């Protein structure tokens, strides 16, 4: 599993896109567009724009 925190708040716009807060961890399911799909804090997942989020590194 990887993990990124956002610096931002994000709000989605419509069903697909998926809500965060500033300083939320999120696990990456899917980091190959500029648009990540992740899992929040709620269990949902869905897309974020990367540019607010920072990757989390783990040996």
């Amino acid at each position: 599993k990887k993990y990124a925190k956002s610096k931002y708040d994000f709000v989605a716009r419509n069903s697909s896109e998926l809500s965060v807060m500033k300083d939320d961890v999120l696990e990456i399911l899917d980091d190959r567009r500029q648009w990540w799909k992740v899992r929040n804090a709620s269990g949902d997942s869905g897309f974020v724009p990367n540019n607010i989020l920072d990757i989390m590194r783990t040996p």
